């Protein structure tokens, strides 16, 4: 068996190269059936029930989705029996880079920003049409190939939307990446509505315009104060939508902050881009633009075509890992001989 930097994927996959790490490690490899290099991630989740959760979610959702702007699973490798199954290998198309790596060193043209945003929202339209929330959209979860085709990846924190149960108290702990969290997560939201993903896309759009995160909070409440430092103080109407007193009185305790105009923050940006940015980065999640409205926005008019923006055929844990291991074993059976 080949070893990189204990990789067990043969004999279909050979000539492995390290790519990176972070629930395991990712390599590229030659696929001797399809005669092309692919990406393989090795996952070792079965001890920690948390790992088994994220792994099962990603596998289940990505095997059910089929969309040009969502990464597919080509193959899954694992032992023939549960007893012998310690690692799972996920095989995907090899993608040249991701948007995080790209924004570290490349300035994007406006034409690239517009194309990337279109593809992000086209993929998100399909996700949301399945009643799924991605819940961790950020640059490193947007893969890009050599021709800038964009595919959303990593559904390990994804959930079925549940708006009726979205309310919670002030300073409720949250897992998804801090810089891309909508302001209501810190105030009164569990992140169970589609508007959580639109906020994240707004943050991605801002970052494409300047190559720097727009709201780089250094800790939990600091995130909210970066957001308010640009958006300014919420209106009386938007406060009145927050019924929870601890959250509301926190906001009322802050000094008045004026809005920072988007065209002062991004003086080179296309004005239509900044109009759509404003609508994605709206404080009140009920007033925030939805995915299909964003696709119809004038910034995207070169690409918008609802007939070519498909939706899903149908919509979409306390569990002891023994049942989760078993669930993972079952979900991955279709790739065995
Ligand atoms: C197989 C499988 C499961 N795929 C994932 O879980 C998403 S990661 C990823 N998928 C890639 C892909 N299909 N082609 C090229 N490169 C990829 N990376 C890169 O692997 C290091 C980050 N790892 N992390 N998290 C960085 O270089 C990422 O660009």
């Amino acid at each position: 068996p080949e070893m990189v930097r204990v990789f067990d994927v043969g004999p279909r996959y050979t000539n492995l190269s390290y790519i990176g790490e972070g629930y395991g490690m990712v390599c590229s490899a030659y696929d001797n059936l399809n005669k092309v290099r692919v990406a393989i991630k090795k996952i070792s989740p079965f001890e920690h029930q948390t790992y088994c959760q994220r792994t099962l979610r990603e596998i289940k959702i990505l095997l059910r989705f089929r969309h040009e702007n969502i990464i597919g699973i080509n193959d899954i490798i694992r032992a023939p029996t549960i007893e012998q199954m310690k690692d799972v290998y996920i095989v995907q198309d090899l993608m040249e880079t991701d948007l995080y790596k790209l924004l570290k060193t490349q300035h994007l043209s406006n034409d690239h920003i517009c194309y990337f945003l279109y593809q992000i929202l086209r993929g998100l339209k399909y996700i949301h049409s399945a009643n799924v929330l991605h819940r961790d959209l950020k640059p490193s979860n947007l893969l890009l190939n050599t021709t800038c085709d964009l595919k959303i990846c990593d559904f390990g924190l994804a959930r079925v939307a549940d708006p009726d149960h979205d309310h919670t108290g002030f300073l409720t702990e949250y897992v998804a990446t801090r810089w891309y969290r909508a302001p209501e997560i810190m105030l009164n939201s569990k992140g169970y509505t589609k508007s959580i993903d639109i906020w994240s896309v707004g943050c991605i759009l801002a970052e494409m315009l300047s190559n720097r995160p727009i709201f780089p909070g250094k800790h939990y409440l600091d995130q909210l104060n970066h957001i308010l430092g640009i958006l300014g103080s919420p209106s009386q109407e938007d406060l009145n939508c927050i019924i929870n007193l601890k959250a509301r009185n926190y906001l009322l305790s802050l000094p008045h902050k004026n809005k920072v105009p988007w065209n002062r923050l991004f003086p080179n940006a296309d004005s239509k881009a900044l109009d759509l940015l404003d609508k994605m980065l709206t404080f009140n999640p009920h007033k925030r633009i939805e995915v299909e409205q964003a696709l119809a926005h004038p910034y995207l008019e070169q690409y918008y075509d609802p007939s070519d923006e498909p939706i899903a055929e149908a919509p979409f844990d306390d569990l002891p890992k023994e049942k989760l291991k078993e669930l993972i074993f079952e979900e991955t059976a279709r790739f065995q001989p």
